[PDB]
């Protein structure tokens, strides 16, 4: 019933920074929702632990992911490497929105982006599967970090990570 809450703990250049917390839309798109879980627990044997944010543009979105090529080229889900996108009931409505990245109709991985603004041209294109719950304030401090052109000026990386009861 209740949906499920996944934390992520940032690091920079290897300081520690703070946590983000997620909230999954289990209820709403439950299939997308339980590939980004349990590529947070890292229960399948691969995952998010360890990987970056290779992507931070300020007054867009920080996308992270790519655990294969840690580049934003990478990424595979737990269902294979792509999975269709599952619905798109869920629109980019504001700051924290957690979302799929894709290069295509149907081609969900692991790669993700977080909202730091509104994105409404990326509704019906992206699948919308969370929201941040707590730690906005350590997005903001994670997006001081990137660049018109997304190269980001420190190693931005999910030090931990995993399932909140
Ligand atoms: C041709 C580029 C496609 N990629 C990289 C990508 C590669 C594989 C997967 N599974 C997802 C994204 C993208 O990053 N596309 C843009 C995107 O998703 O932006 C979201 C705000």
């Amino acid at each position: 019933m209740v949906n499920p809450t996944v934390f992520f703990d940032i690091a920079v250049d290897g300081e520690p920074l703070g946590r983000v917390s997620f909230e999954l839309f289990a209820d709403k798109v439950p299939k997308t929702a339980e590939n980004f879980r349990a590529l947070s627990t890292g229960e399948k044997g691969f995952g998010y632990k360890g990987s970056c944010f290779h992507r931070i543009i300020p007054g867009f979105m920080c996308q992270g992911g790519d655990f294969t090529r840690h580049n934003g080229t990478g990424g595979k889900s737990i269902y294979g490497e792509k999975f269709e996108d599952e619905n798109f009931i869920l629109k980019h409505t504001g700051p924290g929105i957690l979302s799929m990245a894709n290069a295509g109709p149907n081609t969900n991985g692991s790669q993700f982006f977080i909202c730091t603004a509104k994105t409404e041209w990326l509704d019906g294109k992206h699948v919308v599967f969370g929201k941040v719950k707590e730690g906005m304030n350590i997005v903001e401090a994670m997006e001081r970090f990137g660049s018109r052109n997304g190269k980001t000026s420190k190693k931005i990386t999910i030090a931990d990570c995993g399932q909140l009861e």
